[PDB]
């Protein structure tokens, strides 16, 4: 079942997701569902639950370099050095957008698929950017706080920055 | 003449704009019109000719508080106190979105009518925001770059915020 992704300035973008405890659970299988469903349906690369008004630490993300496609609860995010990168982000929670966003270059995330079993990752560059991103809306955090330079922030349609 | 209104991410917004040399004349006449004109169809309280791609520190802004309607060429502000406030600014070249963003409560602008006399005033409130806003897409900023709280900025159509 697809759901509604909601816009920035929802109040509920900008809150901070108590865990997951249902883990393995036929409820958290059926919202994992919706969620790569959502995830699709509008061309994501990521989905975050608060995005689709689910207070949880929750995210989906990947496709087929490649991400591997995966579901991930209670997150949690370690810089593996201090280099930083920029990159393009834009928000399903923001459509029509992009700014550049420097991010971590390297990273492990840990927490648990939906059945229960833990996951530890490095991860680095796109992988890395995806979860560091889809974890920000974990804490009630959205990309606009991140932009260091704002001649690259605007429509999708229009921008013209390297 | 209604003109297209160019959006964020358009590299045109972000040029500093030489000064109107042609006080008086009929092409600045007729730009000055399109301006009121272009402004009134999109609904806007204040329009900047980089807004319509044209390079020119030129403005107009006004409605029926109330600002007076005015056409206004090199601009120059000077702020009157240091007290700031904060306030709703949008932007048709950001439509749908708007933050609050604080500006001087109380400003001198200077510079000239189009047909060539001189026009100085103090405004304050939202009189004063309309012209700093305005000012800044003669200078190449953009409201985004002045947002203090993030929690604020997001969808018109959306957005809960005080
Ligand atoms: C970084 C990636 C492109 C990213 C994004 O920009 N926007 C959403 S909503 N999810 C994401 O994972
Ligand atoms: C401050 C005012 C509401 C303002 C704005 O927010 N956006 C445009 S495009 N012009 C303006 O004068």
């Amino acid at each position: 079942m697809i759901r509604d992704i909601i816009r920035m300035g929802d109040k509920r973008l900008l809150r901070v997701a108590p865990q997951v405890t249902n883990l393995g659970s036929a409820e958290l299988h059926a919202l994992v569902s919706d969620m790569f469903e959502t995830m699709g349906a509008a061309h994501g690369v990521g989905l975050a639950a608060p995005q689709i008004a689910v207070d949880l630490q929750l995210m989906v993300f990947g496709f087929e370099p490649a991400v591997p496609l995966t579901a991930l609860a209670n997150a949690q995010i370690e810089p593996l050095s201090d280099e930083m990168e920029n990159g393009w982000e834009g928000c399903l929670s923001i459509p029509g957008l992009r700014a550049v966003i420097p991010r971590y270059r390297y990273i492990r995330y840990r927490g648990f698929a939906p059945d229960g079993s833990p996951i530890e990752r490095e991860a680095e560059g796109f992988h890395a950017r995806v979860v560091q991103h889809e974890y920000d809306h974990l804490v009630g955090r959205l990309y606009p706080s991140r932009i260091e330079n704002f001649d690259t922030f605007g429509f999708d349609d229009v921008l013209s920055y390297d």
